[PDB]
């Protein structure tokens, strides 16, 4: 469903889901993307989570400026996505699929398989003053 | 133990071999780079290269300007790197490790596991001129 297009737009206020160009030849397969076009900014930064245990839940941030991409590279891992009114999950279990999270998403990731690794493309240089940690908080800054 | 610091310098000229920041928690690890930092560009482009059968020999040319950034991210491959006067083997077997090929340099990836994924950064978009095919050719623009 969710990831058949090359682009389509979540319910989730800017989240936007990706379909990679890929080529399956005789020698082997890539998958390519562009920043600036398939992905929506320039990273200044990239981190990969792995070996993450089994059920284990990561993220519970969200952040005020850093932009985020995420592609699970190798193995599957689930997303939620939170607008503050609207939420998601997506299933991120091919290389070929990606998700845009913009500033002041509420985002958790889990249920990653054994041999996972998540894929992140970031905007900004690592900041922990960047995070928002706590959901109320995320709340009241994402009201009309 | 070529992949033992943060930071070594090949002897193929530009080359270098990256260790990234690596953070273990009970969640599980979390390895990171920064571009224009550990990583010496901003990518305009990344690429994954995955599936690829083990008697594969991939590569076996140079480009004229762009700069890419290696990182196997599950499994295993080699990489033979060349400036056309030193050539040497790495082999990226853990995602905490990186090689950067600045321009010119005459590359192969190969021997790639079964299960291997290999990341690419790229300083530009894919561009079908960039490349140096002939081998004398390279070594006389070196
Ligand atoms: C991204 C980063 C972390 N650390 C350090 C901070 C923590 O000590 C450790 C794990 O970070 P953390 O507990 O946030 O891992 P997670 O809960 O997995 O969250 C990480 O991945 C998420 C997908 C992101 N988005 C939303 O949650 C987060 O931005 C990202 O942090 O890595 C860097 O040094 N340098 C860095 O660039
Ligand atoms: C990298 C690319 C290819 N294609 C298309 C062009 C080719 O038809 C096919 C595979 O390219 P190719 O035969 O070069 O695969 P390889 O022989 O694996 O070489 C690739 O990976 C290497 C690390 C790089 N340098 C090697 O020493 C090369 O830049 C990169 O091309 O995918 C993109 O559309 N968009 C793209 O971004
Ligand atoms: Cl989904
Ligand atoms: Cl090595
Ligand atoms: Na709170």
């Amino acid at each position: 469903n969710n990831f058949e297009l090359k682009l389509q737009m979540s319910k989730v206020k800017g989240v936007s889901l990706h379909k990679f160009h890929l080529v399956n030849d005789l020698r082997g397969n890539l998958s390519v993307g562009e920043f600036e076009k398939d992905i929506p900014f320039t990273p200044k930064r990239y981190f990969t989570v792995f070996g993450v245990p089994n059920k284990e839940v990561r993220g519970e941030h969200a952040h005020k400026e850093c932009k985020q991409f995420l592609i699970c590279v190798s193995g599957n891992c689930s997303v939620l996505v939170d607008d503050g009114e609207n939420r998601e999950e997506y299933v991120l279990d091919s290389i070929d699929k990606g998700i845009y999270l913009p500033p002041m998403t509420w985002g958790v990731q889990y249920k990653y398989s054994k041999d996972a690794v998540l894929l992140v493309f970031a905007s900004h240089y690592y900041d922990s003053d960047d995070y928002i940690r706590d959901y109320s908080t995320f709340k009241q800054m994402r009201q009309n």
